[PDB]
């Protein structure tokens, strides 16, 4: 594994997010707001080689999108709705992977609170895992044409980033 620690990039973080001092936690500062306004942030590293693994703790969030993007994705447009963004997304009961405004359903075990992100840049893959259940969720087969940056987007609650990780045994 090539995995290195990274944190959120303050220049790429939505101004309405509360960020921890280590740059690893982001939080939005029975009727709910359905407004599609997302709160996105990008990591402070770009990758164009090697094999990288990180995890995200989603806790109680019910609406989030986690993945990678080229620099060409516009700021705060990291939810798979352009050709520069690849995400795993939850919205309440719906789990998808999304890229270029095209989705595929993902069947996810109940009560997902942690996501694993495996970027095998050299072998043209981005894979999502359920680490609690030690299992594969989805692989994009993609030959990246620019460097990629981790991205993290919420509509509610908070995320925590676990970076610099040894590939768990289920890789």
């Amino acid at each position: 594994m090539n995995s290195q620690p990274f944190k959120l990039d303050p220049k790429m973080t939505h101004k309405k997010l509360k960020i921890s001092n280590d740059g690893l936690q982001m939080e939005k500062d029975p009727e709910r707001f359905s407004g599609t306004g997302c709160y996105g942030a990008a990591g402070n590293i770009f990758i164009d080689s090697g094999c990288h693994y990180w995890e995200v703790v989603m806790g109680s969030s019910t609406w989030y999108a986690i993945g990678i993007a080229y620099k060409s994705a516009p700021k705060n447009e990291w939810i798979g709705k352009n050709a520069s963004s690849w995400v795993f997304s939850r919205c309440n009961s719906n789990f998808v992977v999304r890229h270029n405004n095209k989705e595929m359903l993902v069947d996810v075990p109940p009560h997902l609170k942690r996501l694993g992100v495996l970027l095998d840049y050299d072998n043209n893959m981005l894979s999502f895992y359920d680490p609690a259940n030690s299992l594969h969720l989805h692989t994009f087969d993609v030959t990246f044409i620019l460097p990629v940056c981790p991205t993290f987007t919420i509509w509610n609650k908070s995320l925590m980033i676990l970076s610099g990780l040894p590939a768990p045994d289920f890789i």
